[PDB]
């Protein structure tokens, strides 16, 4: 599809089992998630933007389907105030900026 | 043009007269730029983040130019980590998601 930008670009993610909301970032590197009880190992990271830096945990190879479309990388865990898609997952569902 | 987002979507901004790199940025609602001397008056106002909020000064109805596209609105002066145009401007030059 083609998503304008008046309004916040909040699509449906399906993650563990569970859906959520999720912003199409192109504005960030990776993906960072609200805090969910993922299994697996995972390693600790710390991420910084507006405001500061919040502590993160990485896991590797996670499945996650973003409006049906598959994809698998990593996903970083922590208190964000936001679902975020970034762009190690927005390069696997095709996804572009045109203008 | 039609970006892809295997690398971080940065390009080459004019405000104030002055050329800058900045991230293209579907994730923020606003544009924050890095601090930066811009003539006219401004506003104190408050922007949160990933990791809380920080003080800004708010000019509004700016000229600036991104990519090669005009844009006329409000920007953001702060501590931000990088130079960001949110979705105020993105929608001014008629930027859209795509996949
Ligand atoms: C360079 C950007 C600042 C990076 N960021 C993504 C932005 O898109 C961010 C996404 C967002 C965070 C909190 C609340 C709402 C949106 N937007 C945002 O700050 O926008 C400002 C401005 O306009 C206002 O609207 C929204 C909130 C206001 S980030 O999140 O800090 C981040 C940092 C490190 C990683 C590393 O890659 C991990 O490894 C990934 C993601």
């Amino acid at each position: 599809p083609q998503i304008t930008l008046w309004k916040r670009p909040l699509v449906t993610i399906k993650i563990g089992g569970q859906l959520k909301e999720a912003l199409l970032d192109t504005g960030a590197d990776d993906t960072v998630l609200e805090e969910m009880n993922l299994p697996g190992r995972w390693k600790p990271k710390m991420i910084g933007g507006i405001g500061g830096f919040i502590k993160v945990r990485q896991y590797d190879q996670i499945l996650i389907e973003i409006c049906g479309h598959k994809a698998i990388g990593t996903v970083l865990v922590g208190p964000t105030p936001v679902n975020i898609i970034g762009r190690n997952l927005l390069t696997q569902i095709g996804c572009t900026l045109n203008f």
